């Protein structure tokens, strides 16, 4: 009898999409019915709605009467999935067949009551790195061990068995201990250890030390005590879009000649930074494609209105400007792309490595500042500015230099060849026999034992 698995998605595409990918992986490879309780580029269940993949909508509660302007995104996203858990309660109460296992998103951990009530096998998804996970867990200890803000720390934080996290590479919920988002994060870290397992969007080669720290380190296993499932790198699969001007232009460009630039669906620069980045791209004398959003200094505008005067005119031959959105996976896969300036968001990161593309780390929010150091210091597949671009403007001199490096210098060629090897490792973990294929089959096992 085919297993029935429910998956729960936090709001947004950066949360919904992974969930979908995950679902498709499972269902394609092992034969499992996938229901999703979500709270020309995609088309969701294209033909996947043959009692195979099925998306039930449940995104219904306002929080306007409970937040303010300064309330941080993490807390907001924690609230949304709380206001009316009852909705979810009754949703699962009205499932004609209860699932044999439920897999909730990182921000839908507060659903334990329900999972316990219907007595279903409950699992959590961590859509980013294991290192960030290890932190999220161990933060329940630091909370006490360190007195004062974490950015004030003179020495790094050393998570048992894991690399040392500097005061500059902290995750955002640790920037302010006097906000609520910190408390939520420690609560999160405490919640993980109640689930029957933890899926993580990574593989062995990429994070061997960290994964084997979570699994085996005594100090961590006195907190964790649950299995861990490195199932990644899970990513959207390259779609087909005949008409896609970006592509049509890229088809005229040489192999690995282009640098792609896009800061993900959350990212937004400030006006000056955008001007310096423009002049940087101009002065580099390198070919590029740039997904530009309106510049928030906290702005619906035409492309000319927010970019430097004559920029588009001058760069007409050297670059392609793309307002708002560009189809990210398809560009990343394309032969003429040999570079990616990114916000270090894990989804995008994964998409880059899986195509063997070197990166320029430009962290902005979330955990991205922590992922940047991991890419650069440890993995050597990315470079970054001298000062993190959150703390200080990155002017056109350092930008120019950083561009020329990645693309045409021999060191640039070393970093690319590194990304390529990590692409292979990804294609080895995912393959029929790899660590992540097998690790999935361990999750399968564990859902049948329950």
């Amino acid at each position: 009898s085919q297993l029935h698995v429910a998956i729960v998605s936090s709001p947004g595409m950066g949360h919904l999409i992974p969930v979908l990918v995950l679902g498709n992986r499972l269902a394609t490879h092992h034969n499992i019915k996938i229901t999703i309780l979500a709270i020309f580029l995609k088309k969701t269940t294209l033909t996947n709605e043959e009692k195979t993949i099925e998306i039930i909508p449940v995104p219904s509660v306002d929080i306007s009467h409970l937040i303010n302007s300064s309330t941080k995104i993490f807390t907001q996203l924690r609230l949304l999935v709380r206001e009316a858990l009852p909705k979810i309660h009754s949703t699962i109460a009205s499932m004609t067949h209860r699932p044999d296992a439920l897999i909730v998103d990182i921000f839908c951990t507060q659903i334990l009551p329900i999972a316990e009530e219907f007595n279903i096998s409950k699992y959590t998804y961590h859509p980013t790195t294991a290192w960030t996970l290890a932190l999220a867990i161990y933060c329940q200890v630091f909370d006490k061990e360190i007195e004062g803000e974490y950015v004030e720390l003179k020495e790094p934080l050393k998570i048992p068995g894991c690399k040392a996290l500097r005061p500059d590479d902290v995750v955002d919920p640790l920037l302010d201990r006097s906000d609520q988002q910190y408390e939520e994060y420690v609560k999160l870290g405490k919640e993980y250890t109640d689930f029957d397992g933890i899926l993580i969007n990574t593989w062995e080669d990429l994070e061997p030390e960290t994964i084997n720290a979570l699994r085996y380190n005594e100090k961590l296993r006195l907190l964790l005590k649950v299995p861990v499932f490195p199932i990644g790198p899970l990513r959207r699969k390259v779609e087909t879009t005949l008409n896609d001007e970006v592509i049509q232009w890229l088809d005229k460009q040489n192999n690995e000649s282009v640098l792609f630039v896009s800061f993900g669906s959350g990212g937004t620069l400030s006006t000056k930074q955008m001007t310096e980045l423009a002049w940087g791209l101009e002065l580099s004398q390198q070919k590029f494609v740039w997904v530009v959003r309106p510049p928030s200094d906290g702005d619906t505008r035409d492309m000319s209105e927010y970019l430097p005067e004559g920029f588009l005119t001058r760069t007409k031959d050297m670059g392609l400007v793309v307002p708002m959105w560009a189809n990210q996976v398809e560009i990343l896969s394309h032969s003429s792309v040999g570079g990616f300036l990114t916000h270090c968001g894990w989804n995008s990161t994964v998409e880059s490595l899986t195509n063997g593309v070197p990166m320029i780390a430009w962290p902005l929010h979330a955990e991205q500042k922590m992922n940047a150091a991991m890419l650069t210091e440890e993995l050597g597949v990315a470079i970054r500015p001298a000062v993190l671009p959150t703390k200080k403007l990155v002017k056109r001199e350092e930008i120019q230099g950083m561009v020329r490096i990645l693309m045409q210098t021999k060191e640039g060629k070393r970093i690319k060849e590194k990304a390529k090897k990590l692409k292979k490792s990804a294609e080895n973990a995912l393959s029929d026999g790899g660590s992540s294929y097998n690790s999935i089959c361990e999750l399968v096992k564990d859902i049948r034992s329950r």
